[PDB]
């Protein structure tokens, strides 16, 4: 394919709208920072999940601890650990790549990297702990709909059943976003 | 929460950008038609998947047959069957709700309903057939990243392993989008 022209329609706080002419059709793309989420499994096979309000839906959704890659230069790995700390008060000795997901391939360039964190310590000084199998049944029951949470929960479920394995932190993130970050629209 | 004001920033072909002031912070939402995807499992436990180019990522991705709910009044169920036909030349005797997913809860109201279609007939006159277990391993291997495809594949995988069950077509779709459709910006 060929990108004829690129035009910015609007730049917001967390994303930008750009219209491209493609080889000829209009292709409006929502540039995004990209994000990271964490599936922190304890030694008993349970994971922590948060209950957060999502304006887009006008209600609260059960999700994995997660955050945007809105810190220029900060490694996703670091961002993920920082978020696990802030969100559920946990630090993990081990970090591996569970699954990457492209949220809305149809209109945005956001990609989310989900990590599997184990060897947990409770640090610091709404959320719930769910056994992985129950979290999985919740997904298949519609109680968990957030796309990042679905991927993470079913992915770790496939891992805890012996079906698959996690991955090295250095696993390539094929679609990690870069456009919105490259704009540096701030200051 | 309280929605103070709603302002439309831009209306496109498949989505609209609206900025809301929430109880006070800015909350830009991408209104979407919503979409449907189909996991058509044959009697041997294999499903068809398409290899489609996604401008947002600048490459082709493996996905499930899917389409937008851009047909006013048309039942998702109908849209899904139409898409299964057009995309992979299949008609299914049985239709059940596999899983619903909210793609990007952070900035868009799109929600996607994934159906499990069985009792297949090849009708009519790129895509591939993958055994469910292999499709599942592809996900956990990063070969399948589309969020809708991930949900569908791992969901049917949990079903084919006896872990969970599908659902009636009348299952409630909690976050089926309505805002963009309600605008009726056309003609």
């Amino acid at each position: 394919f060929e990108t004829i022209s690129s035009e910015t329609l609007h730049t917001g706080a967390i994303f930008a709208l750009r219209r491209d002419q493609v080889r000829i059709v209009t292709r409006e793309v929502v540039e995004h920072f990209g994000a990271v989420a964490i599936v922190a499994m304890d030694d008993n096979g349970n994971i922590p999940m948060v209950y957060q309000y999502r304006h887009t839906y006008g209600r609260r959704l059960w999700e994995l601890p997660a955050g945007l890659l809105d810190v220029a230069g900060e490694p996703p790995h670091l961002t993920a650990a920082r978020e696990l700390r802030e969100e559920v008060g946990l630090q993990a000795s081990t970090w591996q790549v569970l699954v990457d997901l492209d949220t809305a391939p149809g209109f945005s360039d956001e990609s989310v990297r989900v990590y599997l964190a184990t060897g947990l310590r409770e640090v610091g000084r709404t959320m719930g702990w769910y056994p992985i199998a129950e979290a999985a049944r919740r997904v298949l029951r519609g109680e968990i709909v957030n796309s990042i949470a679905i991927a993470g929960v079913l992915a770790v479920h496939a891992v805890t059943t012996g079906f698959a394995q996690p991955r090295p932190l250095d696993t390539e993130w094929i679609d990690r976003p870069t456009a919105f970050a490259a704009r540096r629209a701030e200051r």
